[PDB]
């Protein structure tokens, strides 16, 4: 069975003040065994080292983002390898607010993950189409196109989750229902299993990015192919810990 | 006069142990009053709390860049007001390597250049021709068009420091003479002087962000219009004492 598994993506967000707040909430939390959930808090680049060093041993730490290659005269940017050094295991890539305002390619994208694997992080990788997308018929042409450029530069797969993003619901007034992501989540497992193995589709995690709180976490944790969540907002709050207990039976 | 002002880039370089060695290496440094020299140092976010808890309090520490606005819902980005939180005063803005290669536009740079401003932070704001542009005549129609970006943003100049990067001279063959240097520091003063004020060009620091080293700093930082460096790779090195010390009588 593939371990159910709840990101937190803190975005552009936090105080020093803030981040011991939530890592002393985190702390202090009592959430499934680690048997049934992973669990993995994602903090702007400037506070990594205060969560890594101060967060619970079982809660793990992600970079929101990382260079698509080794570092040197990239001024403003941070390598895997940085990551690596500061012992910062996970790195959220292709997030769809970098595709859309950073204008974060497939393709971009697909070698960062490539890069990011090769110095021994752990990838979420994310997709999603917009609602312009969605609207056209293309939700399943543009989730396949982003997946196969990850897919294209990626030879083993043990250390990656895709996140699926409804980006269409995401700031729109549309609400994705969890039969919407449930489909999504099936028709790229499907792909998965067609375009790379049935062994990688079976053991990848698909993790669910759109709205996630406490009253739809279990509802949307119970589909058949959602493995678990990348929780935006409610990532800096308490409730983050209602949806780590999504995992529970 | 205007204070003689050397700004070390680190660039997307470093770990823990080479950092702890950079900052005690600064740490033991002897180099010109606070009087003579402004010296500033710009880790990757990563290390920007390391740096600002260990450095001496009379070297200061800038970002690499910062997010165009308000934080949020901006995966990757850190924003001026987490660097104001975390007591780093400066950031450097428009760095050709964020022009060039992530694509930031003249108005994305003056943006940002106005939002870390109006946050309280003081800005090294980057300009500079390309091979093509320079050998098309168009070094002066480029750098007064990237500084008026920032310019028709910008109501106070008092922590501003232009820097002036020949990337016609970085990577090509090519190598600017401490006459090239000057000729453009003086243009770019004399836009200045006509397009916001007497006052501004007098006092606002133009430094020299092309090749800088032990060999050249002198000839370079004696120019009349040439104010300072932002140093690239020396700044990783002992030799970076060097050139702050291009300051001294
Ligand atoms: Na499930
Ligand atoms: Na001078």
């Amino acid at each position: 069975a593939r371990k159910f598994f709840v990101g937190g993506n803190w975005k552009a967000n936090g105080t020093a003040e803030e981040v011991k707040k939530i890592v002393n909430t985190l702390n202090e939390a009592q959430v499934p065994s680690q048997d049934v959930v992973e669990v993995v808090v994602s903090p702007p680049y400037v506070f990594l080292p205060l969560v890594k060093s101060t967060l619970r041993s079982d809660f793990f730490v992600a970079a929101q983002n990382c260079w698509v290659k080794k570092g040197g005269a990239f001024t403003g940017e941070v390598s895997a390898e940085m990551l690596v050094n500061l012992d910062i295991p996970w790195v959220i890539l292709g997030h769809s607010e970098r595709r859309a305002i950073l204008n974060e390619s497939s393709e971009f994208v697909g070698d960062k993950v490539a890069y990011a694997l090769a110095q021994g992080l752990k990838v979420i990788a994310c997709v999603g189409e917009t609602l312009e997308e969605r609207e056209a018929g293309s939700t399943m042409d543009v989730v396949a196109a982003q997946t196969k450029a990850i897919a294209d530069r990626v030879t083993n797969w043990s250390n990656v989750v895709i996140a699926y993003e409804p980006v269409w619901a995401i700031g729109t007034g549309k609400v994705a229902s969890p039969a919407q992501a449930q489909e999504v989540h099936d028709e790229l497992r499907k792909w998965l299993a067609k375009n790379v193995s049935a062994d990688v589709a079976a053991t990848t995690r698909i993790i669910y990015g759109g709205s996630v709180n406490g009253g739809n976490c279990k509802e949307l944790g119970g589909q058949a192919d959602v493995d678990g969540f990348l929780v935006g907002g409610a990532s800096l709050k308490p409730e983050f810990i209602d949806i780590i207990k999504a995992a529970e039976v």
